[PDB]
Order: structure tokens, then C-alpha cells, then sequence
């Protein structure tokens, strides 16, 4: 498709959810602890939050 | 399990990332603009932000 569009929107979707589908599978099987579950997934949302303003800065203007 | 243990918060993240999905297909389906797409995925990374941290908040002290 074209850089920052549609296409590129629900490839990074499903690139986010697979990741945090494998960690979410780590905490069920005892290879974290839930701490620090918590602790990383709060710097996964904060970087898809970076990821949704940069394609909106492109998208507008 | 108990409150903000470790199924409780599987449970969280399966909600979470069904309402993404369904939200990822409604701009699929051109049903939403990608505009509002990347704004309203802002505010839900930030609500789930605050939920990890309340989580934490219980298991820690």
C-alpha cells in the first residue's frame, strides 16, 4: 500500500497484539512474574502511543 | 484466583485486545477514518496505562 496508511496501520496492529499475546502467555506459564508484567507493558503502551501520534502527525497536515 | 492476581489480569488483557480487534476491523471495514482510529487508540493505550499501574499499585506494598 502507502507509508502510514491503512494497510501499514494494521500491520503494526498485529505486529503489537502478537507481541503482547506472547507475554500475556510468559505471565500464564510462570516465566515472569506479574510485577513485572505490568512494569513492561506499561513502556509497550507508552511506545504505541508514540506510534499512533507519529502516523497521526503524517495523516494531518 | 483473587483480585488483581494473576487470572484477573489475563482476563483484562483478553478484554483489552478484543475491543482493539474489533476496533482494527471497524477501519478495515472503512466504518471509522484512520484519523479517528489513531486518536481514540491514544486514549485507550492511556487508559490501559492506568490500569497496569493500578494493578501494580495492589501488588506492590
Amino acid at each position: 500500500g502507502g507509508a502510514f496508511g491503512k494497510l501499514e496501520a494494521a500491520r503494526e496492529e498485529e505486529y503489537f497484539y502478537r507481541k503482547q499475546k506472547e507475554q500475556l502467555e510468559r505471565l500464564k506459564n510462570d516465566q515472569i512474574h506479574q510485577a513485572e508484567f505490568h512494569h513492561q507493558q506499561i513502556k509497550e503502551h507508552e511506545e504505541a502511543i508514540q506510534r499512533h501520534k507519529k502516523f497521526l502527525e503524517n495523516l494531518t497536515k
